């Protein structure tokens, strides 16, 4: 009776993207599941969904199978499948206007364009939906913004992001566990 929760790690899929950096909300919401023994299954709205009990709260991890530009053509369905509103979803994502092992928790915005954001606003009608922006570094500029977000974090910095994930993973408990979004905001940025 509590309802639910529904964290949606955002990413291209196919093996060709899973460790780019703009997959990093696939990677946490991965490290969410083998934290509980959730598996993930096939839905039927382009997505990969696992499922797990926190005290009788059913708890949705999503990683949608659209690609980072159609993110919302798998959340839009699957918040009507499941009877969800934007208040039980966290949107775990790459923020390249921060550093690699920071994360920055906020409940609106438009993510500076980034795709995935942008397709999830299209399809829900709204910015406004709890999100954990997961540093992924500054590019250069413009011109490097796509080999950036699709290739690899250095070898150097990979210690790095997973502390980074390491916390997202830790501020998805906190939420789970009934704190609110303004209190872990304030505890994790
Ligand atoms: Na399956
Ligand atoms: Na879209």
């Amino acid at each position: 009776a509590m309802g639910m929760k529904m964290i949606v790690g955002l990413g291209n899929p196919g093996t060709k993207y899973q460790y780019t950096k703009h997959n990093i909300g696939f990677m946490v919401v991965d490290k969410i599941a083998r934290e509980h023994q959730a598996t993930f299954k096939k839905n039927p709205f382009e997505a990969e969904v696992a499922e797990f009990f926190h005290n009788g709260e059913k708890i949705l991890l999503v990683k949608p199978q659209t690609f980072m530009n159609e993110s919302g053509r798998a959340v839009g369905p699957l918040m009507t499948y499941f009877g969800i509103y934007p208040e039980e979803l966290v949107v775990i994502y790459d923020d390249l206007d921060l550093a690699v092992g920071k994360i920055r928790l906020r409940q609106k915005g438009s993510a500076g364009g980034h795709n995935g954001i942008k397709s999830i606003i299209s399809h829900l009608n709204t910015n406004v939906f709890d999100r954990i922006k997961v540093g992924i570094g500054r590019p250069e500029g413009k011109k490097t913004v796509v080999q950036h977000v699709l290739s690899p974090f250095s070898k150097e910095n990979q210690p790095l992001i997973e502390e980074s994930m390491c916390q997202s993973v830790k501020a998805v408990e906190y939420l789970i566990e009934g704190h609110s979004f303004v209190d872990a905001m304030n505890r994790f940025n």
